[PDB]
């Protein structure tokens, strides 16, 4: 309930709204309060959370959904679990990492995929399920090292018995920065969920960029640069990431380093199986965690 939360401090702003860490029953608690141009994230992240009821420990920890009526107008909030060391971009920045750190991480963001991803049968069993937003903001590090996704504002589910696609009606548009280039091209089948499955395996391996620099191999470690930051500008526009990801067909530049780790040539070849331009041709998120456990 929105009325026993003690607002305490904004660790966050943007066009979604503010995230808030607020006191509830003596704990720490992460407080989303969703801007009035937002509104459909809310809803669809409360069916998510309510209805299809995900939970997952590489998936932020759903609390509490809740409407609340102040000042002639109606905020709608989400509350989950609040991890203080705040974002994977937060985190990135703040630290380097070693080859179980590193994995870690990686791994622990695959398996949340993957849970996405794969349908649960049986009755009332999960959906598949497309974030469609995924980058290193969306992810959260936990204090035990593993991480976990957030936003399910703009999800969309299947399931393969009914054959039925659920895109939702979110005018929300994902990430620029982190699109795949079927969607810069606008070829994208948005009629198959496959579909979408393959944009968030292409944004999985940027992120996978972004954390495999900051692992230290050879006292070597790059540091930390969100994807593309080379070519495009700070809020790039729609023109400037199909230059790059469509015309040039450019990806991001796999250090000449990573040959001199086991564990980064097998994810410097992990993120290239990520980044065809074909999406029919990239790995699935199943063969990714596989892959990642194997390391
Ligand atoms: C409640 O709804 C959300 C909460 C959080 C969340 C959860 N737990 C901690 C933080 C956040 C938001 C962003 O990251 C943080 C950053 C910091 N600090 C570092 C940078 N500046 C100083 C403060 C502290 C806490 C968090 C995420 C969501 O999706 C991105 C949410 O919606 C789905
Ligand atoms: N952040």
């Amino acid at each position: 309930v929105a009325r026993d939360i003690t607002l305490l401090e904004c660790v966050g702003k943007g066009r979604y709204g503010e995230v808030w860490r607020g006191s509830w029953q003596g704990e720490n608690v992460a407080v989303k309060i969703f801007s009035s141009r937002d509104e459909k994230s809310w809803f669809r992240e409360t069916e998510l959370y309510n209805t299809v009821m995900l939970r997952h420990e590489n998936i932020l920890g759903f609390i509490a959904s809740d409407m609340t009526s102040r000042h002639s107008s109606t905020q709608l909030w989400l509350i989950t679990h609040y991890h203080e060391m705040g974002s994977l971009y937060d985190y990135l920045q703040l630290t380097t990492l070693d080859t179980v750190s590193c994995l870690r991480i990686v791994l622990s963001i695959a398996s949340g995929l993957a849970h996405l991803h794969i349908e649960i049968f049986g009755t009332q069993g999960k959906p598949a399920i497309a974030h469609r937003d995924l980058k290193s903001k969306n992810i959260l590090v936990k204090k035990n090292g593993q991480c976990c996704i957030a936003d399910l504002g703009l999800a969309v589910m299947h399931s393969q018995s009914t054959n039925q696609l659920d895109v939702g009606n979110n005018p929300r548009v994902g990430t620029k920065r982190y699109m795949a280039p079927e969607v810069l091209d606008e070829t994208i089948q948005v009629d198959c969920f496959d579909s979408y499955k393959r944009v968030d395996i292409w944004a999985f391996g940027l992120v996978l960029w972004e954390v495999a620099r900051r692992m230290v191999s050879n006292g070597i470690v790059e540091d930390y640069k969100p994807p593309f930051y080379d070519v495009v500008p700070n809020d790039p526009s729609f023109e400037d990431m199909r230059k790059v990801v469509c015309v040039d067909q450019q990806r991001p530049n796999i250090p000449n380093r990573w040959f001199s780790d086991p564990t980064l040539t097998s994810l410097a070849k992990l993120m290239k199986e990520c980044w065809y331009q074909n999406p029919s041709a990239r790995l699935t998120a199943l063969r990714i965690k596989k892959t990642l456990t194997k390391i």
